[PDB]
């Protein structure tokens, strides 16, 4: 996919948007820029330019399902990539992400090869 590609990485907490940061420069993306929660995420999506969301889900203000569901509802965004990664791994919440348009879906803890092949996987499907 094209290095250029601008990332927005979301999750209240540092550590999580520093792993995937990091792990995102290592395959060669540098254009990537970090937000906090679903509300501060839509704020700089809407100020444009991204080509690619992961999002965690459980985070104050807006959790992620609700940022998904919100991105795919906006006709400016609504098939703007989006990667689940988050701690919630029952299977009702990997169907609701799902069913709500999710790209794909990684569950913490992961490893750095697991990051590169659903991202990969998501690459492929959507042809870039
Ligand atoms: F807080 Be996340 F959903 F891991
Ligand atoms: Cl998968
Ligand atoms: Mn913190
Ligand atoms: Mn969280």
């Amino acid at each position: 996919a094209d290095k250029e590609l601008k990332f927005l990485v979301v999750d209240d907490f540092s550590t999580m948007r520093r792993i995937v940061r990091n792990l995102l420069k290592e395959l060669g993306f540098n254009n990537v820029e970090e937000a906090e929660d679903g509300v501060d995420a839509l704020n700089k999506l809407q100020a444009g330019g991204y080509g690619f969301v992961i999002s965690d889900w459980n985070m104050p203000n807006m959790d992620g399902l609700e940022l998904l569901k919100t991105i795919r509802a906006d006709g400016a965004m609504s098939a703007l990539p989006v990667l689940m990664v988050t701690t919630e791994a029952k299977k009702e919440n990997i169907i609701a992400a799902a069913q709500a348009g999710a790209s794909g879906y990684v569950v913490k803890p992961f490893t750095a090869a697991t990051l590169e092949e659903k991202l990969n996987k998501i690459f492929e499907k959507l042809g870039m």
